[PDB]
């Protein structure tokens, strides 16, 4: 169970390092930066998808599972990367994207040709309604209908994501076998595990029932879009046929997951996955179900964060396993989203890191999180993401459920592209990401926020992350201790306790810009503490009462 003790670094490779000058990050670029990742201390890398793809969704629309997209390199480069990871004592996890393929995948190019094609039933085709409209009212995550009509055959195909991402038909045993063959091809060549993209969607309600509607919207995304009736059957089959034959790690991107679903995926006795990503803690700052979805912003609410993260810590405390993340290629920079990214940027970045890394589970560090990368001020016309383009058209232009100004404000907070501007290596041109022209501009603050300056500054966010990772490797309590929320009603302070074999770990973090007070509960007042990490310089170990400075974070271990 090395995956319980791991710290994972997520690379978004088109934006990590461009070794050959075309402005697009590449596999040889990753290889050249592996020493940096090892020095940080992560021991597992998760690479976002590098398989051949027309890039409609930046690699999540795969047109060939057994070849690389040419700008990343060739399979030879990928095999070298695997070897280079292993030579450093690290592991590599690839992105398994098997809810859907590109519409340019050979399977779909064949499927769409005719009802008698042998690939027809690789995808999900249905007749129009009598009036020619879509089979039901289901929506795409990327706006509009989940169905697209094919004039040549007279049927619609299903796509939960873009029209260039047709969903695979997992009811067809041949599709499942194709998926297992892909997994074995890569695992036999040294891939150590998989991050499984929208694994929650692979089983459909094959009666395709309409949702109920209150007429706020024409197309609906809801409970049928995940947790289908055969979901866990399929994952159990995948474990029997593939995962059980390798020393591997699996993490599912479990869209639609709540704590009970997480137990189904992650209880070891069920022989499914090791861990899942949930969205519940990322969902605290949207309204529950507006037509504008995640663009219907709410302010950061620490109480909501504490409630949600505590539900997950206690729910998987003695069964299953948690992932721990605040950032990925789909989320904004957490310090910009929920904190201070200006005068208190360092303290705030370190504070969020401490809250997260003090918990039970496997931490994930998204590229640039460890240097305090921030959201971008770029104008809307500079964004790339199809999610944004499609939502602008639907919400602002067509349906008018958001004004222009409100949509721009929402994108500046939550746009996926805040995660995707290039990694900031130094203060030179394009932050040292490329000698050419980057595929999207580097964030305008890069001259102040970059690896070079971080390694020169002993007070950097980088060295704080490096220390959190070292502590996890030294103190078994951080991996295996239980969890108890402390001072639960405090609106500024996120404090909790871990316990393991008579030892205690106290984590106290002021997630606010104002002064706060932590007082230990009565059962803890006679403990003696050794401070393991703090993001301010004043040092005292009487943690029973702490007058917390803005964004102050501290972890102590009992002695
Ligand atoms: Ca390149």
């Amino acid at each position: 169970e090395w995956w319980k003790e791991a710290v994972v670094y997520q690379i978004y490779p088109r934006s990590f390092y461009d070794a050959n000058g075309d402005g697009f990050g590449d596999l040889q670029g990753v290889i050249q930066k592996l020493d940096y990742i090892k020095n940080l201390g992560a021991d597992v890398i998760w690479l976002s998808p590098v398989f051949d793809s027309p890039q409609d969704d930046n690699g999540y629309d795969i047109s060939d599972y057994k070849n690389m997209y040419e700008k990343f390199g060739t399979n030879e480069d990928m095999f070298q990367l695997i070897d280079e990871v292993h030579k450093r004592g690290m592991k590599i996890v690839m992105d398994l994207v098997v809810n859907h393929t590109s519409d340019e995948h050979a399977w779909f190019a064949e499927s769409r040709k005719s009802k008698d094609n042998p690939y027809r039933d690789y995808y999900l085709w249905k007749d129009p309604k009598p009036d020619g409209s879509e089979p039901n009212n289901w929506g795409s995550i990327f706006s509009g209908s989940a169905w697209t009509y094919d004039e040549g055959t007279g049927q619609y195909y299903l796509h939960y994501f873009s029209k260039k991402q047709p969903d695979l038909n997992w009811e067809n045993e041949a599709v499942r076998r194709e998926v297992y063959d892909v997994m074995r091809f890569w695992m036999d060549r040294g891939v150590d595990g998989w991050r499984m993209d929208v694994i929650g969607s692979i089983s459909k309600y094959t009666d395709f029932p309409d949702y109920e509607t209150d007429h706020s919207r024409s197309y609906i995304v809801g409970r049928y879009h995940s947790n289908g009736p055969r979901l866990h059957e399929f994952i159990q089959e995948m474990n029997r046929e593939v995962l059980s034959h390798y020393d591997c790690m699996t993490v599912g991107e479990a869209n639609g997951s709540d704590i009970e679903e997480a137990k189904k995926y992650t209880d070891a006795s069920r022989q499914e996955l090791n861990m899942i990503f949930t969205f519940e803690h990322m969902d605290i700052d949207k309204e529950q179900n507006s037509p504008n979805g995640k663009w219907q912003i709410k302010p950061f609410d620490l109480i909501a964060l504490k409630k949600t993260m505590t539900r997950w810590q206690t729910g998987l405390m003695n069964v299953g396993w948690n992932t721990l993340y605040f950032e990925n290629h789909d989320q904004p920079r957490v310090i910009s989203r929920w904190g201070n990214d200006r005068k208190l940027r360092k303290e705030c970045a370190k504070a969020f890191a401490t809250v997260l890394h003090g918990m039970k589970g496997t931490p994930f560090i998204y590229q640039g999180e460890e240097i305090g990368m921030v959201n971008s001020d770029m104008p809307l016309e500079m964004y790339d993401d199809l999610e944004i383009k499609n939502a602008y058209r639907e919400l602002v232009v067509e349906n008018k459920t958001m004004s222009e100004k409100e949509f721009v404000k929402a994108v500046m907070i939550k746009g996926r592209d805040h995660a995707r501007t290039p990694m900031q290596w130094d203060a030179g041109k394009h932050a040292g990401f490329t000698a050419g022209d980057p595929w999207i501009p580097v964030n305008s603050r890069y001259q102040d926020i970059n690896v070079k300056e971080s390694l020169e500054d002993q007070d950097s966010i980088f060295f704080y992350y490096q220390k959190l990772i070292q502590l996890r490797k030294q103190y078994k309590i951080m991996i295996y201790g239980d969890y108890q929320l402390l001072q639960e009603n405090d609106p500024q302070v996120f404090s909790y306790l871990r316990e393991y074999r008579g030892e205690k770990l106290l984590v106290v973090v002021n997630l606010s810009e104002e002064k706060a007070l932590f007082e230990a509960p009565p059962e803890l007042i006679h403990e003696r503490w050794k401070v393991l990490i703090r993001n301010y310089p004043q040092e005292r170990a009487d943690l029973k009462s702490i007058s917390l400075k803005p964004y102050e974070a501290v972890m102590g271990i009992s002695i």
